């Protein structure tokens, strides 16, 4: 189809001429997006515009696994593709990736104190979109209000320091962290809709593993035979020992299950975290739980992860991910 030139704030776009009434929404490092109207559906969709991708093997093989995971990814609360494009005729003239998805109107930051009702709708609709996120093997590991999207109707999709919502394996970097420290970020998040404030504002990743443990208290004999490193393990045990603190206490005024969830979520001990698909089976998702619409997701190969290609093979592989592409119905 024809292609339309165009400059929006310095970044260059050339986009299929379905796609009308381009709008700068924000960019940075990864790259641009812009609001648009797809003439062919009716839809408003977001055009993401990838800065160099190509630039190196580091990029070429983050491009290739940000197409894949999207290629992949068909949930109503995970962001999938509507399209894919490049205005390139042959892997020769390759060098430009746009990615097409539904416009959402706003992050989870920009909404905000959530009444509890608004509060189970979001953490259910998180909850749904990690259980299929987390039954591919995929853990998100960066699952903060900046990555939920959010429409005036509620309706929620999975896309403000990053350490605030990050469980504290990953604090002391532990190589072999599970998918429950995605249940940490949900519990951070689910936290501060209740109350209106950040649970655990640390200013580093030390002031942050403290007040964590201010809260949750220091680590038990049975989680401390788990740390292999022994320096984390001669760190941990020299702080001043903190007990648990009840969390009817802490969040004073909540619907109990609530807290009950918030208890079964902010587990220390990463091996005894609630896993999504047991949170959306929790009571204080009564009104919303429906075992027969919580789908898992088709098999997902990363096997890619583990490959050492050059550039151009991870160019050549993208470019066969861009024309292998349906779009949905
Ligand atoms: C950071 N980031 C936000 C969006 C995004 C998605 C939907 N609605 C939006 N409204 C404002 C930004 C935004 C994208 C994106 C756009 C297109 C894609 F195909 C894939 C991701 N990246
Ligand atoms: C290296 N490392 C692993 C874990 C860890 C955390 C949770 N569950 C786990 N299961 C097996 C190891 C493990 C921690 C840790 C524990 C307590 C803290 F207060 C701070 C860090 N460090």
């Amino acid at each position: 189809p024809t292609f339309y030139r165009q400059e929006l704030n310095k970044t260059i776009w050339e986009v299929p001429e379905r796609y009308q009434n381009l709008s700068p929404v924000g960019s940075g490092a990864y790259g641009s997006v812009c609001a648009a109207f797809d003439t062919k559906t009716g839809l408003r969709v977001a055009v993401k515009k990838l800065s160099r991708p190509f630039q190196s093997i580091i990029h070429a093989k983050r491009t290739y696994r940000e197409l894949r995971l999207l290629k992949h990814m068909k949930h109503e609360n995970v962001i999938g593709l509507l399209d894919v494009f490049t205005p390139a005729r042959s892997l020769e003239e390759f060098n430009d990736v746009y990615l097409v998805t539904h416009l959402m109107g706003a992050d989870l930051n920009n909404i905000v104190k959530l009444t509890d009702d608004h509060v189970q709708f979001l953490i259910y609709q998180i909850l749904r979109g990690l259980k299929y996120i987390h039954s591919a093997d995929i853990i998100h590991r960066d699952l903060k209000p900046s990555n939920l999207a959010v429409n005036e109707d509620c309706e929620l999709k999975i896309l403000v320091a990053t350490r605030w919502y990050r469980a504290p394996e990953i604090m002391l970097n532990w190589m072999h962290y599970n998918q429950t420290v995605d249940i940490w970020s949900v519990g951070c998040i689910m936290a501060e809709l209740l109350t209106g404030r950040t649970l655990f504002p640390g200013t580093d990743h030390i002031d942050q593993l403290k007040l964590i443990l201010r809260l949750v208290g220091t680590p038990g004999a049975e989680l401390l035979k788990k740390i292999s490193s022994e320096s984390a393990r001669n760190y941990i045990q020299s702080l001043t020992q903190m007990p648990k603190m009840n969390f009817a206490n802490v969040f004073i005024g909540a619907n109990p299950l609530a807290v009950d969830l918030l208890e079964k979520m902010l587990v220390l001990d990463s091996d005894k975290r609630i896993t999504a698909a047991q949170a959306l089976a929790h009571a204080y998702f009564a009104q919303y739980h429906d075992p027969d619409d919580e789908p898992v997701a088709d098999p997902y190969d990363q096997s890619f992860e583990s490959r050492d290609l050059l550039i151009d093979e991870w160019k050549s592989l993208t470019y066969d991910e861009v024309i292998s592409f349906v779009p949905p119905p």
